[PDB]
């Protein structure tokens, strides 16, 4: 079988020892613990696979389960001489040789040349508690000045992107802290590989979830800039909610795809964090390009409806009275008029006689509304490109180095499944860049308004 079901054996029956009341009931959980300790003993680790079944690695490997087995024989010993106490003394001895023989061995945990030295320097569990407290407090001071702001589809995105911004720095924050306050022993915060895995679906789904909401955000801009205005209606708040719902489904239905077999999360430098497995595995290219075309696309689809609404802002909100058919879109511009149908340029809109139809869908006049400047508007494109901006500086790096790394002529990762420490370092670098994404989105909206412009003016 593999490690992690007899390491789940041996634990279960570590438990069984522990709340034992006779020798009997001991001396079984005991016997279970042996076949389960031979059995792991035959198993190839991932993290020894280029190693050859001889090799001082393998002996190690399989020398760890003699030891495990000689503990359990002296602990079957003292059941089978009839010793409750002394069998649950030598057992629970074997909490610590599973930690040192099993635990390492997981699938969460790939090669490191990371030293204890290198471990103490790195370590700062006050630094990052400080750094998740101020993004906390940013994403917080957001909420709290959008609570003070009614309907609009706009502010329900934002709504969803701090929220997801807060509960992604908490979530995942507490993990990076304990991490660093335990020296990067991940026995010490959570033994096994559970905490690892759980870490990681939550990474992918607080790193693509900003990304994809700043993409419903320019598409709500474009779609509000370029098609006639709409009053913040309850029903366009409902479907910008449901959105945010469908947005977060995907986000998480993504970061469960190496728990169905696409994929897989492990341990990364220093030791903080799980992610996807930047290896050259099919499971490994597909699940990294995944969510870095994911992301990439958002950012790129961002760009290109925001540099279409903010072209149509500025060519609308200066100039003659403008007027748009309320079917088609189309503006009627008075410094163009429509000359192959009689409007010559110049022509005001209550100018052109009742019977003159729209270009390019052919409704009447009556089908058209006044084009009306709104602050409002400017306030909510400036926060869009804001949120664009953030997102190409923070997250493409790192976005472009995964698919880079994934897809490396000579491979990035060996097969044994370690990187070279350059590769760990710029990856915790680019990750340490996206993570200011999540402090910076709420700031975005709390300096990008109105009210602040005007109380910055006369300040400057
Ligand atoms: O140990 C490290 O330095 C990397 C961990 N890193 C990280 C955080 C942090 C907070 C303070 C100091 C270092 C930190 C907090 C940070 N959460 S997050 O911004 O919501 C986020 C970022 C990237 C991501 F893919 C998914 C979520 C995860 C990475
Ligand atoms: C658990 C995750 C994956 C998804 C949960 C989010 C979805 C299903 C839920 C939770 C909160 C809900 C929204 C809360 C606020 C409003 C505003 C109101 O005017 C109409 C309902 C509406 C629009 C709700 C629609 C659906 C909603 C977005
Ligand atoms: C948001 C919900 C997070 C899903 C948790 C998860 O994927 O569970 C991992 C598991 O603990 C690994 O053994
Ligand atoms: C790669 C990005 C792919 C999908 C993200 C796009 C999110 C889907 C955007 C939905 C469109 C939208 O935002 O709807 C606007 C409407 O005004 C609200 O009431
Ligand atoms: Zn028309």
């Amino acid at each position: 079988a593999d490690l992690e079901d007899n390491w789940e054996t041996l634990n279960d029956n570590l438990k069984v020892i522990e709340k034992a009341d006779n020798a009997a009931q001991v001396k079984d959980a005991l016997t279970k613990m042996r076949a389960a300790a031979l059995d792991a003993q035959k198993a190839t680790p991932p993290k020894l696979e280029d190693k050859s079944p001889d090799s001082p690695e393998m002996k190690d490997f399989r020398h760890g389960f003699d030891i495990l087995v000689g503990q359990i024989d002296d602990a079957l010993k003292l059941a089978n001489e009839g010793k409750v106490k002394e069998a649950q003394a030598a057992a629970e001895q074997l909490k610590t040789t599973r930690n040192a023989y099993i635990q390492k061995y997981l699938p969460c945990f790939r090669p490191t040349n990371i030293t204890l030295e290198e471990r103490r320097l790195i370590a700062s569990p006050w630094f990052a508690a400080s750094f998740c407290v101020v993004g906390l407090a940013s994403n917080l001071l957001a909420l709290s000045v959008l609570a003070g702001a009614t309907r609009s589809s706009f502010l329900t995105f934002l709504c969803g992107l701090v929220l997801t911004d807060f509960l992604g720095l908490l979530v995942t924050g507490t993990i990076v802290v304990s991490q660093h306050a335990a020296l990067f022993e991940w026995h010490a915060v959570d033994p096994g590989c559970r905490l690892c895995r759980f870490m990681g679906v939550v990474m992918i789904f607080f790193g693509l979830s900003p990304l994809l909401l700043g993409a419903a955000m320019a598409s709500e801009r474009y779609l509000g800039i370029t098609r006639p205005f709409s009053r913040p209606a309850v029903a366009s708040q409902r479907r910008a909610w449901a959105t945010v719902g469908l947005v977060w489904a995907a986000a998480l239905a993504l970061g469960l795809l190496p728990l169905l077999g696409v994929g897989r999360y492990t341990v990364q430098y220093p030791g903080s964090w799980c992610f996807l497995t930047l290896g050259a595995e099919s499971g490994d290219v597909a699940f990294g390009l995944l969510f870095s075309m994911l992301g990439g696309l958002s950012v790129g689809l961002s760009f290109l409806l925001n540099t279409v609404s903010v072209a149509t802002l500025c060519h609308v909100y200066h100039g003659m009275k403008k007027y748009t058919c309320t079917v088609c879109g189309y503006i009627y511009n008075p410094e163009d008029g429509d000359p192959d149908n009689g409007v010559n340029p110049g022509t005001d809109f209550k100018d052109i006689p009742d019977d003159w139809v729209c270009p390019l869908c052919g409704v009447g006049k009556d089908q058209f509304e006044e084009v009306e400047e709104r602050d409002s508007e400017v306030e909510m494109m400036a926060q869009a490109l804001g949120i664009m901006v953030v997102a190409s500086v923070c997250w493409l790096p790192l976005l472009v180095f995964i698919a880079q790394t994934v897809l490396r002529n000579p491979p990035a990762m060996s097969p044994a499944g370690q990187l070279s420490r350059t590769t760990e370092k710029e990856l915790l670098i680019y990750l340490r860049v996206a993570t200011w994404n999540q402090i910076l989105d709420p700031w975005v909206y709390i300096l990008f308004r109105r009210a602040v412009l005007r109380r910055l003016q006369p300040r400057l």
